[PDB]
């Protein structure tokens, strides 16, 4: 019933995802000069970068913010890929299984502490 435990939870949860393979396409942003039409099609970028600082900086009030732009990674992934085989589309989904594998304990426990709290 730790309120504040899903902080260090998606820390180390980030730390594993850094440490795939699979990562490596989304932890920084897209170089519009290697994917110039990028920003036609994607609206709002996101990568693991951009969540780990944000989580560090204090700017996530819960972990389903964080899920939120960690499945903004993913979903950019779909809408930019030209193929459902496409390579980096391909990490993307093995990297989504992964994270929502992981993500559902944290996600569960935060929720279960807050509703003990306003019990
Ligand atoms: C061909 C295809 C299908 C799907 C995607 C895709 O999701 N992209 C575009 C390419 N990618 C990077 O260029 N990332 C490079 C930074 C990590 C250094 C970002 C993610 O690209």
């Amino acid at each position: 019933y730790d309120i504040q435990a899903w902080k260090k939870q998606c820390e180390e949860l980030l730390n594993l995802i850094f440490q795939c393979e699979d990562s490596e396409p989304f932890r920084q942003p897209v170089d519009l000069l290697e994917y110039p039409d990028y920003r036609d099609i994607i609206d709002t970028p996101m990568d693991f970068a951009t969540v780990r600082e944000t989580l560090e900086a204090g700017n996530y009030e819960s972990p389903m913010e964080l899920c939120k732009d960690v499945r903004l990674i993913f979903s950019n992934s779909k809408a930019y890929t030209p193929s459902k085989r496409s390579r980096i589309y391909s990490m993307s989904l093995r990297l989504s299984a992964f994270f929502e594998e992981h993500i559902s304990s944290v996600l569960s426990d935060y929720k279960s502490a807050l509703r003990f709290h306003k019990r």
